[PDB]
């Protein structure tokens, strides 16, 4: 579980979106496992705009945060799962660290602001859906 609350939008994965997620839709891609619902509160998440390679992520199946290097968003294969059946998944960014299910939504940060949020992982590795590129969320 987790989001992201920069101005009048909320981005969560796109398999574990609510009804007033999809009630209240700007915009999903399940090639991305993104959904971007409105909301009427303001939020105060600085998105970065950057191609930094490292960063620091939540674990919540550890209660930690963790520094961790990560790689340029590519196509990656994902396996099946009761939400998505086998497939690439584009813009994900790989790590070394601990993911267990129930960590998508943890973000990860770098000192210009948010990277992404957990959305893969297992074998020792965690997968971060990236945001940089949505540059209309500041607008
Ligand atoms: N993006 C996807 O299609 C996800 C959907 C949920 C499930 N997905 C996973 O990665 C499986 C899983 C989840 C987690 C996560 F929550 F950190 F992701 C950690 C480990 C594992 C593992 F090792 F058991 F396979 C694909
Ligand atoms: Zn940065």
């Amino acid at each position: 579980s987790g989001a992201i609350y920069v101005g009048n939008y909320r981005v969560v994965n796109r398999h574990l979106a609510t009804h007033n997620d999809w009630a209240n839709l700007v915009w999903e891609d399940s090639s991305r496992d993104l959904l971007v619902s409105s909301t009427t509160a303001q939020g105060c998440d600085t998105i970065a705009r950057c191609d930094c390679q490292t960063g620091v992520y939540y674990c919540s199946s550890r209660r930690k945060h963790y520094p961790v290097s990560f790689s340029k968003p590519s196509l990656i294969f994902v396996e099946a799962s009761e939400y998505y059946p086998a497939r690439y998944q584009s813009h994900l960014m790989l790590a070394v660290g601990h993911s267990e299910p129930g960590d998508c939504g943890g973000i990860l940060r770098c000192q210009h602001g948010v990277v992404g949020i957990v959305s893969t992982g297992g074998n020792g590795l965690v997968g971060f859906a990236d945001v940089r590129d949505l540059l209309w969320l500041d607008e």
